[PDB]
């Protein structure tokens, strides 16, 4: 509650490999924790232009920007100021797959994110390397408490050009580093996107709103 | 619309095995489709008392009775009179494995499932085989259309005795018997309570509320 | 060693479902169990012509004729007289999956194969539906002992007309009806071939050579 | 023939994180690639005294060492002196996740090998955080043809400090820089043996013998 501002900023410093192909990005963002309301600016500093799908690192690039009802303990914002980090499996339908470390600290009024990215076996001509995806359709995370971490289950889809969907499961384990009051059986539903970008997404803006709620039918 | 009363019946034949172990179950039911509310009774009239948890067959014992809102085209019903089927993957975190399939006719005002459940790799020292589990948290469906069918994916989760949660991933395919409208990205949240049965749960009574909605944040 | 004749015959009972399709199967076999040798006659006597690719089942129709050597335990066969069971798990590339339960039971000279099978999610258009396999190649086994069990895994292939594989991977348990002598880490190579069959492989015979070893570089 | 000798050394350059935890790794080893055996000397560089088992990462530190039979077409060696490149995942039964990706090149009498390695989701009191494995048993790897790559399937497993497995699925893509003569369905058989190492694993000398083959029962 004193963490952390109502208005925060963030850095975010990802590197990886995609099919071996090194990368590297920084951000730039902003945003109302409280709100769930976030926006971040990206610039592939290093392997671009990337020779893949942009969306597939989107959603790599800021958990303590969600709306928690009162009821419902909001894990990631308490580990802070100590922080957090969060590893990631993304199984696309394809047989790609993806593993995301991140680590998230704060000095001030800002969050510094560091993420390691590592995605390979995306088929030559699939919808990741043949750039055919169109953003990712509104998400719903399942998260529950287990060993004192908080992990997330969510059924991904990208937007194929044409219609149709290119499905990806996500898991999410989230590692305050330190204890905290474990939430209970709830969910967070998100929309990201892609505001603006330039003819090669070496540059790019993301748009974010997540709400944390309770089962909708209990 | 007029396929449908809005006062329907139906009846549950299952049959299939669990580790190996034979079993039959009938039910009867009824409920409001169009309101999503549904009850049903089922008696185990063969193989019982089952050496295992009632929970992992409480989810096969009725898509019609889901609340559609009018804006999001309603698959199951739409299939109607001509009817339907769904093929569903059950994975448990532990390594179990069930392959469900149904068949759903109308006649007049009664529903009639055909249900057959192949279940096995249930350790034997696990939560299914030791009948330590205490029905499933609400749940949240994530529905889209391809190849004419309705594909479900939903993360469910059952309550364990003394805290804790016993994970399994369901998959379920919904194939129209004819040609209907298609829907759009959507969800179906449910929650399901058992609502009594006897001693060794040869004789149950469920209850269950089915809705289905667009994403919460579009 | 006196529970098991040098030269044994068998019965099949499988019955089953395969997107939603209902079919049984009966087979007369025969062979050489201690020298991994064996054939069998299958008939689909109900539900045939089967819409689907025989290969699928062909593997569901006999563990004790495998050939051990000496220094590694025979788990199937010492189980024997009381005999053991075996639970399957499917995993085909393109999403199909299926559960396979056996109970193999003896009574003199004779084994007696109880299977049911239920495989379901092939695509209408893939390999299975549209009867475009050709045999499986050959495979090897993994297998080694857990909790007085034995797991088999095996990664399968159907070769594919026209050249080409549809992968399927292969995970078994075994489960004597009473404690007995645990293998080491071994495996088991086999070739499975379909020697004869009439148009619509209503009518069936399979060739199956199936030989136990030590790691090959140990 | 001409581009490898019969006498090689190469140089293994790793980094990578588990569970966040970032670490570099050194090799100098050598072999003879016709004969099927080689041997390296691991050093952690950094991130050092690792906080998992180094089993992990030892199958991490050369394919181009690996006893082909002349009928059996190598894939590996024909792509140099252009070299190749292989991407991997790793599932361990206890829900972790490994996403390895390497790329191979020849100056002279020396292969160079880039590894990246991603893990997370290994369990704080799992064997691997706990430095509870023993070495992998011997493994057999199933490799077919496919999109003018070779894909290898294997089914790992670490020995457990006591007795019993600690399974893993092995999947590594093989992608040659070069059009080359594509094998058929053959298997490779591996032991890797830790020979020698310091207390703490930050010194590692490892052991590895690969024979490639035909199916042993076709
Ligand atoms: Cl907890
Ligand atoms: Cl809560
Ligand atoms: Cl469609
Ligand atoms: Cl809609
Ligand atoms: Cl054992
Ligand atoms: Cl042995
Ligand atoms: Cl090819
Ligand atoms: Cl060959």
């Amino acid at each position: 509650g004193s963490v952390i501002a109502t208005q925060m900023t963030y850095k975010v410093y990802m590197s990886g490999t995609v099919n071996g192909h090194y990368f590297e990005v920084e951000g730039d963002g902003k945003g109302k924790p409280y709100e769930g309301e976030q926006t971040v600016k990206l610039t592939v500093t290093k392997g671009g232009p990337l020779p893949f799908a942009w969306d597939i690192l989107s959603p790599q690039c800021s958990i303590p920007f969600t709306k928690y009802p009162e009821d419902i303990p909001d894990y990631v914002k308490q580990s802070f100021p100590e922080g957090f980090t969060w590893e990631r499996i993304m199984n696309f339908e394809d047989g790609a797959v993806c593993t995301v470390s991140n680590d998230s600290s704060i000095q001030g009024n800002c969050f510094t994110y560091h993420v390691k990215f590592s995605g390979l076996n995306f088929p030559p001509n699939g919808p990741v390397m043949q750039k055919k995806t169109q953003g990712w359709e509104p998400s719903s995370e399942r998260l529950f408490a287990r060993g004192g971490m908080l992990i997330g289950n969510n059924f991904m889809a990208l937007k194929l050009e044409g219609g149709g969907h290119y499905l990806c499961e996500f898991k999410t384990t989230y590692k305050a580093k330190k204890p905290v009051k474990m939430p209970g059986y709830h969910y967070v539903d998100r929309k990201l996107d892609v505001t603006n970008h330039n003819k090669d997404y070496t540059s790019v803006e993301q748009c974010e709103i997540s709400i944390a709620r309770k089962p909708v039918v209990a």
